[PDB]
């Protein structure tokens, strides 16, 4: 039997959080953003938020947001409620926004998103890859790193095993980020694929995307700011459902380069700044970097700092498809 109401496009408002939210049961296993970003998202200057409603009720959502100087459309949070799922509404709803993009926006000329599940014959003819990442995901109860980092820190150095090496400060209102990321041999022999990835948001590196990081509240971290080979980037935390119980938090650390211990001594820098502001509570610490670290700093954060290891191996896949007419 054909549905008695059509589907109907619409751009969404905080009316519509609650069900938002009712749609969003088990996504990312937890580690969904959008509980905690959508009332941002609708704030947003260059983003559109498209729900699809079925008889007056959302059944899936969208977001489209143009970057890189307006070339680019990053497509963000697609989901279809579970009850509605198999029934093509993605899809309907995916080709509604690429035509709302292509009415409102003619400088568009590609569309971006990242994924991590496994690419199929499907995903290889429809995208390009532009880079992948290998994302390694821990977890660990703020207090209680931090009540015991400075012992193993200890043991480890008097180990011989490991020892913190030198980082440098990068400051973006003194102009460090800007110098590094206009840089062309850091775009070609640092970023991955010469891109930024934030939180699983690719920017093309330029003065107008650097704008847009800066108002983030982001941390970066360089193992040399006249010669860089490893930079970090940390992502400020913010809640997940993950739990259920409302004390967990996402922390998501983006690592640019292919020298493991630099890798390493970054990210402790980055967990030494930010623990202390998660005391109480619990985190999901998730790392991406260059697929032949992974091993090295997965053995670094169980072995090492005692961290708990989520899930095996997995990719971060930024994918590329050129807009059609
Ligand atoms: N395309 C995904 C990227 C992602 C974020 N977290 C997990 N996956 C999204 O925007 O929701
Ligand atoms: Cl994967």
């Amino acid at each position: 039997e054909a549905e008695a109401e059509p589907l109907d496009f619409v751009v969404a408002t905080e009316r519509e959080f609650e069900e938002v939210l009712a749609i969003s049961g088990g996504i990312y296993g937890g580690l969904d953003y959008l509980p905690s970003r959508y009332h941002s998202w609708l704030r947003d200057p260059d983003r559109t938020v498209v729900l699809a409603k079925r008889n007056g009720g959302v059944i899936a959502l969208e977001s489209v947001n143009v970057i890189d100087a307006g070339e680019t459309v990053l497509v963000e949070g697609l989901r279809v409620a579970p009850w509605e799922r198999g029934k093509g509404v993605a899809g309907l709803l995916q080709r509604f926004c690429s035509q709302l993009v292509k009415r409102q926006h003619p400088g568009v000329k590609v569309a971006r998103l990242t994924r991590d599940d496994q690419l199929g014959p499907r995903e290889l003819k429809k995208y390009r890859l532009i880079t992948k990442q290998g994302i390694l995901l821990v977890r660990f109860n703020a207090s209680a790193l931090l009540a015991g980092l400075g012992a193993r820190l200890a043991a480890l150095r008097t180990s011989g095993t490991f020892s913190p090496l030198p980082t440098e400060a990068v400051s973006e209102a003194g102009g460090d980020v800007a110098r590094l990321l206009l840089s062309p041999s850091v775009q070609r022999d640092v970023l991955p694929g010469g891109t930024i990835i934030q939180d699983w948001q690719p920017y093309r590196p330029s003065e107008s995307n650097l704008r847009l990081l800066a108002a983030k509240g982001l941390e970066w971290r360089v193992d040399s700011r006249a010669r860089p080979r490893v930079l970090t980037l940390c992502t400020r935390p913010f809640p997940i459902p993950h739990g259920g119980d409302g004390t967990w938090r996402y922390l998501n650390i983006d690592a640019f380069g292919s020298d493991g211990a630099q890798v390493q001594s970054q990210l402790l820098w980055h967990l030494q700044r930010q623990a202390p502001r998660l005391v109480g509570l619990n985190v999901m610490c998730q790392l991406f970097l260059e697929p032949q670290l992974w091993s090295q700093l997965a053995d670094f954060c169980q072995v090492g700092l005692g961290l708990e290891l989520v899930k095996g191996y997995t990719e971060q896949y930024l994918l590329e498809a050129d807009i059609h007419h």
